[PDB]
């Protein structure tokens, strides 16, 4: 089994309460599909959306990881950052 390529397409950028549009696009599996897209927006929160939005409460650069999973069930993560300015 290839494992999967996520693309998380960063580095994002924001203010506070601004709902940054997260995506996923350009994520392949070579030899299958990709079923899973699981995003930690590095506060603590996260989601199960291919390609979810989400906004910060507070200023602060936050580690964003998108770990998507084909359908052998094998999975690769990728990583960027959101920098949430005033
Ligand atoms: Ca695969």
């Amino acid at each position: 089994n290839s494992l999967p390529y996520g693309k998380i397409n960063g580095t994002y950028k924001g203010t506070e309460k601004e709902k940054i549009k997260f995506s996923s696009e350009g994520s392949f599996d070579p030899d299958g599909k990709i079923v899973s897209y699981e995003w930690d927006f590095g506060d603590g929160n996260k989601s199960n959306e291919e390609n979810p939005e989400h906004s910060y409460d507070k200023v602060g650069t936050y580690t964003v990881k998108l770990k998507v999973t084909d359908d052998k069930g094998e999975s690769s993560v990728s990583t960027t950052t959101a920098e949430i300015k005033d």
